[PDB]
DNA sequence: AATCAA
């Protein structure tokens, strides 16, 4: 059934580091020295563990990236924090026109707290600072807004001899809230059946990243 | 019970 489908589409989705993952608990994320299994995504799906996956592979590649959209420390203010929350909607809005534009194929989720992920998926793995590049020099031609942070994942080129960086990855729960991680539509409203638009996911071509890397500089 | 990174 879907269901099942959607487990091993998610491995090969979320395909990072080959033999170490990550777990979130109340207060960080503890390394976990093993391979990824089936189990391990039905304890995702079902709110008993949430996982974190680290995106380098061992010959610094990459199958998927990410841009975090964060609304920095509103604290207190006059609870204006619509404001902010608006404000992270518009730079993900920025972000996702220049993506299209580049013809990058991408898609967002809720992240259960303060933000946004914008998720692009690889068919084959590519270079971590080839698509890192990409995304910088993309961060770099739109407008910001204030109390919005924008990170870029991969946040390394290059293990040197670690794990790099990790992201929490969608259809689980973020240990902060309680909300379900889940993905949205082009006006940021949540999908409503969530396993099939997993299945439905497209990847983008491997070789039209590498050309358009060298395109955007040479 | 809690790591690793920028
Ligand atoms: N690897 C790693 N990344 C972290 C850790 N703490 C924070 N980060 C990441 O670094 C980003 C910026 O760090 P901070 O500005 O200190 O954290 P923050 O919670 O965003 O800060 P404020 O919202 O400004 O209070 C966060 O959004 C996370 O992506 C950590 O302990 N390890
Ligand atoms: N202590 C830690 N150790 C390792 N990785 C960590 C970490 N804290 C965060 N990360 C990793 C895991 C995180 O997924 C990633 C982004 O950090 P956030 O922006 O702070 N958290 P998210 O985006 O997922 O949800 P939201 O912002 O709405 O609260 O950095
Ligand atoms: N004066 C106004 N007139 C119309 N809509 C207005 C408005 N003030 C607020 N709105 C609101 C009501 C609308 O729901 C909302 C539309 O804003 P986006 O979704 O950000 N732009 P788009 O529709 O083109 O989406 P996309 O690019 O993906 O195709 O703005
Ligand atoms: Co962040
Ligand atoms: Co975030
Ligand atoms: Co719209």
């Amino acid at each position: 059934g879907p269901s099942q489908n959607a487990i091993k589409r998610f491995m090969t989705l979320f395909s990072g580091r080959e033999d170490v993952f990550s777990i979130q608990y109340e207060g960080g994320y503890r390394p976990i020295r093993r391979p990824l299994n089936f189990q391990d995504i039905k304890n995702h799906f079902s709110g008993k563990k949430t996982l974190g996956i680290y995106l380098l592979k061992k010959n610094d590649t990459v199958k998927f990236a990410a841009y975090d959209i964060d609304i920095k420390k509103h604290y207190l203010n006059r609870e204006d924090k619509f404001v902010y929350e608006e404000n992270s909607k518009k730079v993900a809005k920025r972000l996702s026109r220049e993506l299209n534009l580049e013809n990058i194929t991408h898609y967002f989720e809720f992240t259960g707290n303060r933000g946004y992920h914008i998720w692009i998926f690889f068919d084959i793995p590519v270079s971590a600072y080839k698509i890192k590049y990409i995304m910088e020099k993309i961060l770099d031609r739109i407008e910001l807004e204030e109390g919005i942070d924008v990170e870029i994942f991969p946040k390394q080129t290059s293990l040197n001899g670690g794990l790099g960086n990790l992201i929490k990855v969608p259809l689980g729960v973020h240990k902060k809230t309680g909300k379900k991680c889940l993905f949205v539509d082009n006006d940021f409203n949540v999908i409503e059946n969530q396993i099939e638009f997993l299945n439905n996911i497209k990847e983008n071509k491997a070789t039209e990243i590498n050309k358009l890397f060298r395109e955007i500089f040479n």
